[PDB]
């Protein structure tokens, strides 16, 4: 059984005139554990995992700008849109220090945020995160040739933006397992209309592949060099073939980066909280209490 219900009460805070919308639950003491969702998804993708941690910590995840349930403005939405309404969420709810549970393109939110506070960041369980990919044959073959139509002035558009490729096509391909058709509605709904699909073209877009957009890739290098430097703990779980992180990726990560315990999931792609989300919320667990 993996649960496809929703079972969390909205919560909203205005941040840069806008509404965030995020989840908040577990007690309200403690270091509070902050879960961030990546591309096409939302604090949906956490559903599975957040009852694993509920018991001991406070959870709290927001629906990025642009998606989820949170207010759609007509922004560029620049992957540095984020960062300013990421930074402007965290410092509404007051947070202090944190633990991060992050992934895919809220991975390079919270490592980028990690390396500006890096005192405030007590633990960071990451799977699937942005990392360079110096070349194209790092990306896995089945899905190089969409990847690289997204990343195209029209043809990119077409398909994200006006066919909803991304939704449709790409967010299946990214788990192992099917979706079912409850599941792809709430991954849908946010996205129902055209105009409201700038952050899905976007993102790929921002993706740091060959050395383009060279901003991004600076960026990244810059948190990935603060990583392997940090001591601070660090999970990181991964699938077989995985997308972003490939088996032979996560074993160098384990040793490369400090304090570090990597743990297969299994079979997984990109979304792995939808392939194994028992595994991955009970290791959350467990390593948060040694923590
Ligand atoms: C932060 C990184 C996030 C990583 C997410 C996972 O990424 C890996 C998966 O991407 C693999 C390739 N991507 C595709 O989007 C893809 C590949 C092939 C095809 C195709 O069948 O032609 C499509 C495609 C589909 C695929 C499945 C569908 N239903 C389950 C529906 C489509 Si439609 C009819 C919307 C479609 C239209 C067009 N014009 C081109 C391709 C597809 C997608
Ligand atoms: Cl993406």
């Amino acid at each position: 059984e993996i649960g496809t219900g929703f079972p969390f009460d909205p919560h909203y805070v205005e941040v840069l005139g806008e509404r965030m919308h995020y989840v908040d639950v577990g007690p309200r003491d403690g270091t509070p554990v902050l879960f961030l969702h990546g591309n096409p998804t939302s604090s949906y993708v956490w559903r599975n995992i957040i009852p694993h941690v509920a018991p001991t910590h406070r959870c709290i995840a927001p629906d990025l700008i642009g998606m989820g349930k949170s207010d759609k403005p007509d922004l560029g939405y620049f992957f540095d849109d984020h960062v300013r309404f990421m930074d402007a969420f965290i410092e509404a709810l007051g947070l202090e220090e944190v633990v991060l549970v992050i992934h895919d393109w809220g991975s390079a939110l919270g490592f980028h945020w990690a390396k500006r506070n890096p005192e405030r960041v007590k633990g960071i369980a990451f799977m699937e995160f942005i990392r360079p990919i110096p070349t194209w044959d790092e990306w896995p073959e089945f899905a190089r040739e969409t990847f690289q139509a997204f990343r195209t002035t029209d043809v990119g558009r077409k398909l994200i933006i006006d066919q909803n490729v991304f939704i449709e096509g790409t967010l299946p391909m990214g788990v192992v397992r099917p979706l079912t058709e409850v599941e792809m509605d709430h991954y849908r709904e946010p996205f129902l209309n055209p105009v409201d699909r700038e952050p899905l073209w976007r993102f790929p877009n921002e993706l740091p592949i060959a050395g383009e957009p060279a901003n991004i890739v600076a960026l990244v290098e810059e948190y990935m060099d603060w990583l392997h430097q940090s001591p601070v703990p660090k999970l990181l779980f991964w699938g077989t073939p995985g997308v972003l992180i490939p088996p032979a990726e996560a074993a160098r990560l384990a040793k490369s980066l400090p304090n570090c315990k990597a743990v297969d999931i299994g079979p997984g792609l990109n979304l792995l909280q939808e392939d194994n989300p028992d595994l991955i919320g009970s290791e959350i667990a467990r390593w948060l209490s040694t923590l």
